[PDB]
């Protein structure tokens, strides 16, 4: 309680904003999808509760459910300001077309950190049950049951969804909920659009129109770029002095504007991928604007200014909460982009641009994205051993530069501060087998994928997919016990986990992970763990 | 909105706290009702503003709803408070039983300030919606339905009902709960105290049931008065020192304790009716203790420390919405009293303790009750004429001191600083039609009835039941229009409208209002007004 | 009651069935909304009975609910067969994919019936209110009360939506389902086919999943004809022996094939808007077949067997209600093939292709569709006398023929059996003002139509929009007292009414009617006639 109420409130929060749903133009599917999924954990964890736990032992025996339910909160906050973002009247229909035509922020922050955060507040609950009561008959069983729960036999996506699928929220509905919301959405965009094609006001919205249906999937013609004129002719259209990328605001909302020079036509199927992309942690580019297929193309993207490299030597470190929350979202961003073919060529704290949550959530937690990945074509710390002694953008060259920064993240310094009286002598130590050396403060569970990311063979690295989920089960564990951040550390090494969970369940099959299989995921650690307890 | 939703949330977190209901031991069907009128309440207005209002013009349009909004939040906030109260495991069993055992606060506080909160709600959406859009015949359509509503033929209670009953919350289904929501519960505790009768732990538990059995109409016996041997008893039972009245502490939650003597089996017949007495704004006695039908007896009561005359000196005044609600309540007491047949034998500000609400809701509001009124056996201002020229704790020698204690709730001053140079002049003075004088600033509304209960003639005075239905509709009035607390006056005089109506209507044929009625009299005000449009 | 259960329950049948949602494939969208439908209206119909009738009399003041009710059973037992259609596993995904992809039939069928059902069931419920009770003054209030909803000044669509949009269920919400869950069907029909279009099993599925994305509105090109070998490629495709139409199978399900031989290149621009075509009333052209643009085309139908003409002569008659439902649907056909400029060129009662119901539902009851209209390019009874006198496929020239179909059912005898001895002296006849007259039993109300449909004048003669808002209103009537059918006649003429209507309300500015607009047409119709009791 205290943390279950709130949960309620913002819920119902939610649940007020959404009375109002007809006047959202552009996400009515995605809002509704998120409230039936606030709902239905909210459902499951008070049955939970109500069948576990005893309101007699309130003040006393739930210390540990305070910080998933903490995190529970701070998701739910969240998806209330993506729900009165998307049904503010504050920006005009077009403003609103041209940022969240394919936002899929839903399903990838969302439902996802309500997803990886289910099992963690499941998990608290039976470890608060089985302590629960005055009989010790009670808590034996309690005991038993929890320990049949995560035995080994259990260890398949069908067995999990068969037996534990409502729990989590991973049933066939839901499944196919997180899918065929974004794409009925789109439909009900593209409908809109083809009545003010030919209904609408002015010319200007004609062209609008036609715009933006050539540009949502209109024909499978998906890579294009449209004439600049359109950003001209808008109403309002002043380009703001840049501080390459320039601060348009051709709707009223401000947009970063990526503008460059060359033979665009050539330069066209390098660019055409690149126009596809959409993620959370993504800085993509919205639209792509050419004159007459001529010298200039024009970029539009959605505008952050404060950076990870300016932000943490504004601050002074950060928390391990925070820093962990970082380093999940760009291994997310990183294996999107991964999964495409597409690899940032130099990963650096730089190429990271931050902005603080709602502030209602947390303090001092911060989502941030990645930028200038593509076009590639037009010191020496973050690059990865081999290709510093290159006298090539691989998909290993910057899981080192990952975990490089990672490193900058924990420690909150920047690298080799200390081998700062070495003049380029750097370049030849990095390879040798020397990296910067750990506080002795950091835990191990976090530091060892820092380790296992610096490591000199190439192919040891382990993947982003594999990266993000030990990520969010050091996030869990980080959870349960407050007081480790703030030998509290676990048994088990989390890496040597991935190791043997890669090849019992073939995990390395599928290059990007659907949000669906999170708490298999989640669960399936949990089950190595029980069965290393010996 | 953003009081609507505020509304929501508050609404969910009582949710939240009413999923561990099993944990309520007493209020488990009251909580229950409160949360399924909360719940029908804020569909009925959530369905209201889909059909009528237009969210485009959420900023400028709405401003109207804001404080009507604002007063359902607090009557919900206060709701939530109660459940809190209910719920909560600070106090023992015995303790809250002792308290909760013949409470009515849900129906006369919560459930009233409800019903008689949405009719302005309503109306107030009416308003909001006749001046929504842009088009001029919408608006004269929404008139001419809304004039249509309040017209005369719907003068009937069942008229009203039919109508109107789903939009007001007063169906056969509600108004059936508003009654057998308390018995249902009085009779749970009875079952669960003639287990613990014969299977509870200790001796002394053996006699506390039987003593609460007993005490809850066993064998329809209610008027009696029990051994203070069990006060004595209780493994702790200290009896704090008074500042006739004492702080007992006997079940670790802190009531006032009256301790008088005399010849108690033979004030037996006037202090049976006494014990009988239950209401929010009154401060009544739990139960009754005599030692062997011998010299004394021991009256317990709630603890409240604080009275309206010592509070109003500590803050000097009170805004005129504080001053409205205080005498409301004080109003809804004396009718109370009144329609048992016990009058106050003298009403004065000090003879009213006050305690300040959750503070969350409101600045300054605070809820007051009245006592001193049992036991009358064993200066000159409050008394009315006719008892000030005495050389008999009528109905109406009372309703002339509300009247006092409502000039000095809205001045501020105690009455008569003026005339503090005559010396016993005064009571002469008063015998002759002199009385005190306002500052011109009051509202004209408001003092009418302070014009009125001054009256020289005892017959002309207004009974409470309508001195209450008369200042819930002003505080309509002062809610829908905020800036004129902060000529704003309406046409009508209110009192006009109370004489026409007990004539046309009925209304002094029962000397108690049912809460089931409250939505039909506020509506039956209005369609007077409107008749008097001219 | 003993009605209102059996809807319950079919009710609950279809929820039953709808548990297995995901197993519809093309009319999940459509199912949901027929579900959610007759849950509102069965919601809204308990309500009502609730606060309006009382149990006690539930044996001897019901009689008048009887047969509301049982058309509203009826209705539901046609929703349920719709969705056992839907949802059946007997035929193959492609063979339903032909069928239901243009269907249409929940929104014209079943939603139009339980939109012109519910104003009969709430009209009773309210007439048998009126008559409850013992009390003098509760019946004089409740006629009080529906002499106030019917009266004047309520007679627009969007005061009617005000007042009373939720008792008919028309709301905003529901007017919007009306149209966006046959387009939210269509989305996911074409996904699927996208799907199956590069991942099919077989080459010839390959081609299917082509033909039907090009044949659903791929890139706004909706009139075109496909290839012939798509019919002779399927593993089976026989066809049968003709009964210029053929039974082919080609999918396992029987349809009728018309073919024919011409310059199909010069005739493209007239058979162009004949494929577009989609009513539950009309057997339209699901798909178009021609070689290689050469001498045949191959146009495939819905199949059915028996004609309305050579169907009375088997059962020779029908009932009014019967008739009434025939005439109903065929004016409800016309109105459709008018609204869209293209108008059958001669309508006989074998050019009525008939089927019938459920038989759950009633005896004798039978739902009929129109064909033959299209390609009117490659005895002298149902002729206009303006066209019967042409020594041109009007919209009037087939209201005469309806109208003489009209006298056709009502009578159950082919027309001019009397003048029979004349030969060919019948063609000047009819120029003269000579029809053939009814039977003095028949009732007054039904056959003013024919005498109106009869005119001379061609202007006079009523448009189908008219005659289907005559029929369903006499429909409404002959429900409420069905003795009628087994002088109990109506005051006013309903053709009067009609007109009256069409100046004050503007009708005639549209040429078909919206589903959303039916309770509005039959509740503007009540009002006339309340104003005209005098």
């Amino acid at each position: 309680m205290d943390q279950f109420r709130e949960i309620g409130e913002v819920l119902g929060s939610i649940r007020a904003l959404m009375v109002f749903k007809d006047s959202i133009q552009i996400n009515q599917r995605q809002c509704s999808l998120l409230l039936d999924l606030f709902t239905a954990a909210y459902e499951s964890i008070s049955v939970s509760m109500r069948s576990n736990l005893r309101f007699k032992e309130k003040n006393t025996k739930w210390k540990i459910l305070e910080q998933p339910l903490r995190e529970l909160l701070w998701v739910v906050r969240e998806g209330e300001a993506y729900v009165r973002m998307s049904l503010e009247p504050k920006l005009g229909f077009w403003a609103k077309a041209i940022v969240l035509h394919s936002n899929r922020d839903c399903t990838e922050l969302h439902i996802h950190n309500l997803l990886s955060c289910l099992p963690i507040i499941v998990e608290a609950i039976e470890t608060a049950s089985e302590v629960s009561g005055w009989d010790e008959e009670e808590m034996s069983k309690k005991r038993l049951v929890h320990s049949n729960k995560y035995m080994k036999q259990w260890n398949d996506s069908q067995m999990f969804t068969w037996k534990f699928g409502r729990e989590y929220l991973v049933t066939e509905d839901f499944c196919n909920r997180f899918e065929s919301a974004w794409t009925e959405d789109r439909w009900i965009l593209i409908k809109e659009l083809q009545e003010k094609k030919q209904s609408g006001s002015s010319k200007h919205e004609r062209k609008m129109a036609d715009f933006l249906l050539k540009h949502l999937g209109d024909g499978n013609e998906s890579p294009k770029l449209f004439p600049s004129s359109l950003l001209d002719n808008t109403k309002d259209y002043q380009v703001k002095k840049r501080l390459q990328y320039k601060e348009i605001t051709w709707l009223g909302e401000s947009f970063a504007l990526r503008h460059f020079f060359g033979d665009i036509d050539a330069l066209l199927p390098q660019i055409t991928p690149l126009l596809s992309l959409s993620h959370p942690n993504i800085v993509y580019y919205l639209c792509g604007f050419t004159d007459e297929e001529k010298k200039e193309c024009f970029l539009v993207m959605e505008l952050m200014r404060k950076t990870l490299g300016m932000h943490i030597k504004e601050v002074c470190t950060l928390s391990l909460p925070v820093a962990v929350d970082l380093m999940l979202q760009i291994a997310l961003g990183m294996e999107y982009l991964h999964s495409k073919r597409i690899y940032h060529g130099e990963l650096n704290p730089s190429n990271i641009l931050v902005k603080p949550r709602s502030n209602q959530s947390g303090d001092g937690y911060l989502l941030g994205k990645i930028f200038g990945f593509g076009l590639n074509s037009v010191p020496f710390i973050w690059y990865s051993p081999e290709v510093l002694e290159e006298q090539k953008y691989s998909d290993k060259s910057d899981v080192y530069s990952f975990g490089m920064v990672s490193f900058e993240l924990l420690t909150g310094k920047v690298p080799f501060e200390d081998s700062h009286l070495q003049g380029d002598k750097m370049s030849r130590n990095i390879r040798a087998g020397e990296r910067p050396l750990f506080p002795f403060n950091s835990p191990k569970f976090i530091t060892n994928l820092t380790k296992r990311c610096w490591h000199a063979d190439p192919n040891q690295r382990p993947t982003f997919s594999s990266i993000s989920r030990i990520l969010r089960y050091i996030k869990r564990f980080l959870a349960l016990n407050p007081e480790c951040y703030s030998s509290i550390a676990p048994t088990v090494d989390y890496c040597e986990i991935e190791t043997k969970l890669l090849q019992k369940l073939s995990w390395e099959s599928t290059e990007l992970t659907k949000v669906s299989q999170v708490p298999f995921q989640m669960f399936a650690y949990r089950v190595v763990e029980r069965a290393k307890t010996c």
